[PDB]
């Protein structure tokens, strides 16, 4: 029971996916980093490892891009919520100006009376 | 049980205050608007109403400014969370560049071998 904008309730969904993904993202990244360090043209399992590091690379690019998508999507929800808050703020600041300006009009009117 | 950044969990607090305030903010605003319409220098209760509309005005400016404060505070939490997400995104995009660039190095190495 957390009270939030709906756009922020929606953000909680792809953010959860984003958080749960993080393990696999960093894991696949290191699986590529290690494979990159071991790859040696002088070796006898080189051609096999060369094909493998391509599989690992593509698979790492896929999971990362999958994370980027959810990340970019979640960012737009944050930007949307931020715009809404800036609008409410802008309107509240408008109400403040009107009150002061109206009070100026009342004071002027109260002066010409005397 | 909503899974969110801590900065967004913190945002939920002053946003709740912000939502609960909204009734009193709009109510005091209309209490001023009505009082402004009724105020008449020709009237016989004018001087009394003139003092009253000043009380209402100040009280409306206070509750609005009180809402603005919580609003500006909540906005900075949104901006903070957004910056964090843009960083994670920027790092994920860095991992993507490195993988592609490393794979370029491996391919070049695999070519000079032949």
């Amino acid at each position: 029971m957390l009270v939030l904008p709906q756009k922020l309730k929606d953000f909680a969904k792809d953010y959860e996916k984003l958080v749960k993904m993080h393990h696999n993202v960093c894991a696949m990244k290191m699986r590529f980093d290690k494979s990159s360090d071991e790859l040696d043209p002088s070796s006898s399992v080189y051609e096999e490892n060369f094909k493998t590091i391509s599989k690992i690379g593509n698979m790492a690019k896929d999971i990362i891009n999958e994370s980027i998508l959810k990340r970019e999507s979640g960012i737009h929800k944050l930007q949307s919520t931020l715009d809404d808050e800036k609008r409410h703020l802008d309107e509240e600041q408008n109400m403040l100006s009107e009150i002061e300006f109206v009070l100026s009009a009342k004071d002027l009117e109260h002066h010409h009376h005397h």
